[PDB]
């Protein structure tokens, strides 16, 4: 129907870090960090203590429910399990969609429907770009599961970057998007160019990285292991440079500056010391210039100690700038255009968030500025024309697109394998 | 079968002083104060004394049981053993077990089940935390041997934080026992974390042998030698201090407060000197921070005086602050939980029972009173919203939670050497 | 100036446990261990019994100069400095370097020069890979203010694993150091692969902490204070498992054999009891694979006692196999090379030095033979191609690289910051 749409079209957003969800009615998503927390190895003793229900379905999803059931940080550098480590589950991780399948449980679960008019919700996910085949049908297997459980009527899937070109509505820019894991970089001519599409591999959880290695080097180890600790940490101490160089000098002439103490929890709070004061920079600016003989050598040094297993989340062969991105997303559209759709620059999602905290303006740079000073290094004629702007609460932003898409997408369009798009029902 | 726990499920804790022991039916559980005491070198003037069934099996425990055996001091300090010295009896000490045996004996056969329904016991042990992997195999060694005597379908063990979470059914907090050998703190979030759980090596034991030296610095040092003189002289006249340093300085100033008399027997009274007044602080402090330049000085000079053999039971080299336990237990759980974990902290076991004698409370201070306020000096921030509570019958704790973690085992779950949980059968 | 070289090019090593230096003129370096003794608190009685030239400097530092200085184990445990904890010595710490600038300046002192064509000396340090940017320049600043006591004409630093390689002169091969701290291991090609260089944070010290605690459960605990004293047990009484699993049942079904006796002092002789003869494994293995479900509950029921302060130094959360290490260094070198490079593996360094005690080798294994079995269960393909070495003297070799590095460093080439190499003048 269509005024049904209007109530129980449903928009989910992955992405890395949180999953947005919620009915096309509500003003706002609402969020659910992506973490799933296994239950998995069991003293008898804490089985008690587990209510026989969630230990049941062998995993724990959503903020205040995974809160409860965390116990130390050996548990939680295991059994707390991120998927989605960028954009993307590998196929061969059985774990990696056991928690999307509960974690998707868990969305629709969230929003019961009363009204006998329900037919069952419209589903529409927004997957990241970088998001393979399989990724696509491995998440209708989900839906299609939670058909018998739940009501959905039908499922579409859209790439993240479809989603805010149309959550904008702009008609000639550049989407970039500062998803946690992965920065996508689109234009828009009338809309989406698909062949333009350019998404990073890199994104804010580079920048934990790089604060993981921060909080290593102060002695808070304990405190790297644990990501939301980092998440805290990378949110209120990082921060993003005018010039990294000239920022970096700045900060080792006046640390006094800098120096910034975060209270993660009454027991634990992170002193970032007098020296690396001028480490602050790296955090917020890994994610857009990663190429820098401060940085790069800064994170080969940090990828040498391997503490657990991993050798650290992060590539050290170096990666695109976020200047040089959008420019490589413009010279796939035409040269007759180019001129109009380089002229707004959408800077949208997580990574692009940051404030300067007052006074310390004449240094650190908010994510506009940065873009914007980003391509006066690189292409100065584009930068003239450019107006680069933020997108109002940027990471609520693919949902809202996501609602809208799945708002108008004609359902007797099926999905079908080739052209990747449209409802598919169960 | 089901039902048949709630009457024969059987708790036993042993723990240091007190071994603390009954079926889960009981309301508060029975005591039996661990001390074994060997009949050994007898003149046979005495072995016609002695009924030939008691001094067959060597030994004798319990507390009438005991008293009716007790020759002179110089019996006491030698054919009364207190086994479990702190938490853990040494494995190349025979007596050690031979008394733990027949102490385990006692405690079932104070307890015969005339209903023929009776299948045999379950048996729940509490042991110390420190217990280490012998210290389990040599009581389940304990308990088949009674297997052949007794009825005991069952026997489980349980770490004894394990117990009072448990016992508290506590959601989010820090138990703190204040078990007479040992101090052991754990956080616990859904329940308890092994890898946060913390204990000290100091206990209510190390509050005797700091009287100890004050009854040999007083002149009584024929009393010293007698465990169960100072445990009534410590009870009695401990004191635990608001701040050591100022207490000190107050006892010092206005003595004629603090000096005390106790009757131990009708021939024996402790009297208190006026001087030492401000030693009584010690004796109750040294549980909790016993790390001063008073202490530590006390101690040292009290190491010296070498009277049978021992040159005293008690730590020169200076342990943890209960307050810096409770912090070190933290930082083991995860960044995310630990503002919840903090807010309570159960004080619970032996040590922490310190009643300040009336009028008193300007100097003295409760053990809640007492960890409260050693918070603010170490960190101040967790302070703030730290609400500290002690149990209720603070020692029969333990017990409460051993019955109920014996209630609630599933019978299929074998004890695995690996795992270190579950029942094991005789 | 050249053959001004030949004599007075001087190697440094610091690592953890040894501070290997002398010039290059020596056929194998001169030791220190690292410890710094303080004389801090001192009774004006003792101070009476001190040189006033030793007490004025306020530290102690060498082998034989600190031996005559040792009081008690109270005295030990505090006054007694280890800095270096791993590799490296946290910045916060100002007992930290002043130990190491007093360590250095022994290190030179001991080495006077008579001839007059002597423009001082040619530092070659060798530091730890793990060591940050701080601790090259807190070093360099150590040998600016020797420069105004001794004639030091340059000074250098080099990471530990370049070294090695320098010393092996290895064309082709994966260095692998036993750092007391640290395991380095590093590919090399025809050099150094800074990328593919990997560098744990266990090591021999790790296998002292872990004998450190079975010294507590033996009822040692006086000894475990005293690092020297598991130092000696550890050398003495550890041992290597072929499988530890296997071998741990072993030396449980028959452990007359593996029960040992070690005579540290006449007054106390540590004797390995029947029981914990198996973990005479453990204390070896540990430095391998402390991956093992023996291991890690071992390590963690022997966290939880706490003596003085430390909660005990080592990580519960679990490291890397150095047979996995080595997989991991060689993923970052190409494809191309990886299988010349993987050819032969370099041990080096004191973590891998152990011996099979005669007629045991059934069950233990040399730190060669536990390498290539390593790898056999990891990376089966591997192993068979894999010749695997243990270099002539271990320890001695990162300094026999040290001065060959320093020799041949072209003088004209200046320390900058931005590329860590080359020598500074002062
Ligand atoms: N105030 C902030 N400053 C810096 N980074 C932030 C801030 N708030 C959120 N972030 C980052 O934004 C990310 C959220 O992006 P997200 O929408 O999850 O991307 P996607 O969902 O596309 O993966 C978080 O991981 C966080 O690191
Ligand atoms: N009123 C009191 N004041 C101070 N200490 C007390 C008091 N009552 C008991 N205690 C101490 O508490 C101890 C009992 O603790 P307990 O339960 O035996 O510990 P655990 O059993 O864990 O070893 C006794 O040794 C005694 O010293
Ligand atoms: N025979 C041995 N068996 C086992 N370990 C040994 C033996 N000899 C020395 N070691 C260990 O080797 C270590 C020396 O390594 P070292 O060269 O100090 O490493 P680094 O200097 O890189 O920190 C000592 O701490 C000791 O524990």
């Amino acid at each position: 129907s269509d005024a049904y749409r209007l109530k129980y079209t449903f928009g989910v957003d992955f992405g890395t870090s949180y999953v947005k969800y919620g009915p096309i009615t509500l003003n706002e998503p609402k969020m659910v960090q992506t973490r799933g927390l296994f239950l998995r190895d069991l003293p008898e003793s804490v089985k008690m203590r587990i209510p026989p229900d969630v230990l049941a379905r062998g995993l724990v999803v959503g903020d205040e429910e995974v809160r409860k059931y965390l116990s130390s940080v050996r548990d939680v550098q295991r059994n707390l399990k991120y998927p989605l480590k960028d954009g993307v589950a590998r196929r061969d991780d059985e774990e990696a969609w056991r928690v999307l399948k509960e974690l998707a449980r868990y969305t629709l679960a969230q929003f019961p429907v009363s009204d006998p008019e329900f037919a069952g919700w419209l589903v529409a996910v927004a997957l990241s770009a970088l998001a393979p085949d399989y990724m696509y049908k491995a998440i209708f297997d989900i839906y299609d599961e939670l058909a018998s459980e739940f009501k959905i009527y039908a499922v579409t899937i859209l790439p993240q970057p479809l989603a805010v070109a149309i959550a904008e509505n702009a008609v000639n820019c550049v989407i970039v998007e500062g998803g946690h894991g992965n920065i996508q970089v689109a234009p828009i001519s009338f809309a989406l160019i698909r062949e333009g599409l350019v998404a990073l591999n890199r994104g804010g959880a580079e920048a934990n990285a790089i604060t993981r290695e921060i909080l290593k080097d102060i002695g808070y180890s304990d405190i790297a292991r644990e990501e939301y600790a980092v998440e805290v940490v990378k949110r209120a101490v990082g921060l993003v440079p005018r010039r990294l160089k000239e920022a970096i000098r700045a900060a080792k002439s006046d640390p006094d500056r800098f120096v910034t103490k975060v209270r993660l929890s009454p027991v634990v709070e992170v002193e970032i010391p007098r020296e690396y004061a001028w480490t602050r920079f790296l955090i917020g600016e890994i994610v857009f210039d990663p190429n820098h003989e401060e940085i790069k050598s800064y994170i080969e040094q940090s990828r040498l100690r391997i503490e657990n297993a991993v050798i650290g989340d992060v590539t050290l062969y170096g990666e695109m700038d976020v200047a040089s991105a959008i420019i490589t997303s413009l010279r796939n559209v035409s040269v007759e255009i180019q001129e109009r759709v380089a002229s707004q620059i959408i800077l949208s999602g997580g990574a692009f968030s940051w404030r300067v905290p007052p006074g310390m303006e004449d240094v650190a740079a908010d994510s506009v500025t940065r873009v914007k000073i980003a391509l006066e290094e690189k292409s100065p004629a584009l930068a003239s024309k450019v107006e680069v702007r933020l997108v109002s609460e940027p990471q609520y932003s693919v949902w809202r697109g996501a609602v809208i898409y799945g708002y108008a997408l004609p359902l007797s369009l099926e999905w079908s394998d080739t052209t990747r798009e449209g409802w598919r029902f169960p």
